[PDB]
């Protein structure tokens, strides 16, 4: 039970998390054939009775939790209907829920923050653009078999109500096991990476005062290689969780030119671009796609640009905001990232500097400072206390902080040298 936790190298809530993740394809066995099947009412059944069995087997307390929400949001689909108040009660409510859960390792937060943002969506859907025309919904199980999902519950992507009763019906397309292998093999090399990089270099390494003094280039250095290798405990649960979404059908975004089915419907990855990428505006523009276009597409596409920027950032620091580390990871892509692109415009497009530096001779250098970029970033998340964060901060002589704001200074007058 708990030996197999101990034996790999993960932690105890990893395996009952991983298992979890995994028992999805057994239980995608059943939408393999059954779903061909003409009763729609057996579908939404099932998912509900697999994602209350998943909820309850990694934790019996969250059951009550995401079932409290589903049925208070549905009464809200009776109650108030798409009056404008419905979206503003929605909102505040289920982040007011969600919040509670924080000043209240894996905790049951886990699927709880998936899908306060799923029904949320639910309520701007349930609520135009050539998208908004097309995402919009139209007029008691279908709410309960939306938030429970077992592809999609845990960590999984935010899925249009729309589309989700595609999936009942037609999936809005050939059905495939090829893809999800793909997705599957690439997911699991990712678990290996993970497992075996994990115990060498960990976190209570940045806190520890052995060496974390001695070093200064490694002090950096090591603050490179971690948050790199960090991140590969997302980007598993990212690749296996959509490998279940499209075993299913789910994962399919449509066809192409070619006749050829698209399988970037709920990509929550693009691993050739996340990695091997001199410039980081794609890697940060969105590792977590969908998590990234939910945020584009239901806060910053309904909210003046300019003071949007600051608001729909600031709700993904109202999103978990375990203490001032959360809120400090979500002030970099508010800041090196639009640097980055003004260095991006430097080049090729300028009357003074851009001349010079426009040809193929003005690689290694720019991926080098790309990945400390995110390491010195991703600082602040995994550990995000105080006490914890500053610790680090101030060993490392607080370079980012000053790096980006001494570019922010002289880059204007670059433009003019």
């Amino acid at each position: 039970l708990a030996r197999v936790a101990e034996a790999l190298g993960s932690s105890e809530q990893a395996l009952r998390l991983i298992v979890s993740i995994l028992m999805g394809y057994p239980f995608a066995l059943f939408q393999r054939y059954f779903l061909f099947q003409k009763e729609t009412y057996l579908i939404h059944l099932y998912n509900v009775f697999t994602g209350l069995s998943i909820a309850y087997f990694n934790f019996g307390m969250q059951f009550f939790h995401s079932l409290l929400c589903v049925l208070i949001q549905f009464l809200i689909l009776r109650l108030m209907g798409r009056t404008v108040t419905a979206v503003f009660t929605t909102f505040v409510f289920q982040m007011t829920y969600l919040m509670a859960g924080y000043y209240f390792d894996i905790k049951w937060t886990m699927p709880h923050c998936v899908l306060t943002l799923k029904l949320i969506g639910l309520a701007i859907d349930y609520y135009l653009t050539p998208e908004q025309r097309r995402f919009a919904v139209r007029g008691l199980l279908e709410v309960s078999g939306f938030s429970y999902f077992y592809g999609a519950f845990m960590v999984g992507p935010q899925f249009s109500m729309t589309d989700y009763q595609k999936l009942a019906k037609g999936e809005m397309r050939p059905n495939s096991f090829v893809p999800a292998l793909k997705r599957l093999s690439l997911g699991l090399l990712f678990l290996v990476t993970y497992t075996l990089s994990s115990p060498y270099i960990s976190e209570e390494y940045l806190i520890s005062d052995d060496y974390m003094e001695k070093p200064f280039w490694f002090r950096c250095g090591y603050i490179l290689v971690w948050g790199k290798i960090i991140l590969y405990k997302y980007v598993t649960c990212w690749l296996v969780t959509e490998g279940v979404c499209i075993l299913v059908g789910l994962g399919y975004n449509g066809n192409d030119q070619n006749g050829k089915p698209v399988w970037d419907a709920c990509a929550n990855m693009k691993v050739w671009l996340y990695e091997t990428t001199p410039l980081f505006t794609g890697t940060i523009a969105s590792f977590n796609i969908n998590t990234n276009a939910w945020v584009a597409r239901y806060v910053f596409k309904r909210l003046n640009k300019l003071l949007s920027q600051a608001l729909a950032l600031f709700f993904l620091a109202i999103w978990h905001g375990l203490h001032s580390g959360y809120l400090v990871c979500f002030q970099m892509e508010l800041l090196i990232v639009i640097v980055e692109r003004q260095v991006i415009n430097l080049v090729r497009d300028s009357p003074t500097l851009s001349t010079l530096a426009s040809i193929t001779a003005l690689y290694v250098l720019q991926q080098t400072n790309h990945w400390m970029f995110m390491g010195y970033s991703l600082v602040p998340f995994c550990l995000f206390t105080w006490d914890k964060w500053m610790k680090v901060y101030k060993s490392i002589y607080f370079l980012g902080h000053v790096l980006f704001f001494t570019l922010l200074l002289v880059l204007p007058y670059i433009r003019k040298l």
